[PDB]
């Protein structure tokens, strides 16, 4: 029917938030497909094909053969392969009988990376070329992009205080940083991918140095509650690299 699909529809956080535009051109694409209890709907390692919202049914999401997630009707899978190009982040096995509405990769492309997703196309290049987030999957690097706000910076601005409470944590996209610390003056200096920030978030101190612009800089930042489950993997690294040892 189209009141299964309008309904699939006004359910799901990706799509009542399109456009009536964008979402026409959406229950007109949808493909349905039944899975049996035990059938793999995608494995881990395949290229991606399609995009799928569940209407009926649960599946079950194993990483490397862990099982790692679960979920039932209203939830929605198989968005990373094709918004990235990478492989299969994830094995999606059923786990009751289901019912799929299926989008394509080449729908997928046309509405809903243009505007669901549209902060993880954005920082795309920007986490995939961080050296401490190299160990983030794309399940990972997806999650982070989505709470990252972007702010640029001018020439001589302060972007943080010594001395006051922290409350974000910074990844340099481009441009140039002095750090610095009363006293001592200039201690350190940061620019295209570094990131800082982390000493005040990672233990509850104020923060130990002024960061001020010293060429136009955009930074992504990262609101404590985010730092401390976004980051899982480049924690470790974070938590090594911290300043305050030795
Ligand atoms: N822990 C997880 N790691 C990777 N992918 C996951 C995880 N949990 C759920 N998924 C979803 O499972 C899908 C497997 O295929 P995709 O990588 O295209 O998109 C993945 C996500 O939409
Ligand atoms: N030698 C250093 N001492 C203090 N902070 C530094 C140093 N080098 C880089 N920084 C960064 O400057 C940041 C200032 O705020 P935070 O203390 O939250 O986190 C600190 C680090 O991320």
């Amino acid at each position: 029917q189209l009141q299964r699909l309008e309904k699939s529809i006004r359910n799901n956080f990706l799509f009542n938030k399109l456009d009536s535009d964008s979402k026409r051109l959406v229950i007109n694409c949808l493909e349905e497909k039944s899975v049996p209890k035990g059938a793999t709907i995608i494995k881990q390692g395949d290229q991606g094909d399609y995009f799928y919202v569940v209407e009926k049914g649960t599946v079950d999401f194993y990483v490397n053969d862990n099982k790692v997630n679960s979920s039932g009707p209203g939830s929605s899978f198989g968005e990373l392969a094709l918004m990235y190009n990478s492989p299969r982040a994830a094995t999606v096995v059923a786990t009751s009988d289901c019912l799929l509405w299926a989008l394509d990769r080449l729908t997928f492309r046309k509405i809903l990376l243009g505007s669901s997703f549209k902060k993880r196309l954005m920082y795309d290049d920007l986490l995939k070329s961080m050296p401490v987030l190299k160990s983030l999957t794309t399940y990972d690097r997806a999650k982070l992009a989505d709470a990252l706000d972007t702010k640029i910076y001018q020439p001589g601005e302060t972007i943080i205080r010594e001395g006051d409470q922290g409350e974000n944590f910074y990844l340099i996209e481009y441009g140039a940083v002095d750090v610095s610390k009363k006293g001592q003056g200039v201690i350190n200096k940061l620019k295209d991918h570094d990131y800082f920030g982390e000493v005040a978030l990672l233990n509850d101190l104020p923060r130990q140095a002024t960061v001020t612009a010293t060429k136009r800089t955009k930074v992504a930042t990262l609101g404590k509650s985010g730092f401390q489950r976004l980051l899982g993997p480049a924690v470790d690294v974070l938590k090594l690299n911290d300043p305050t040892r030795h």
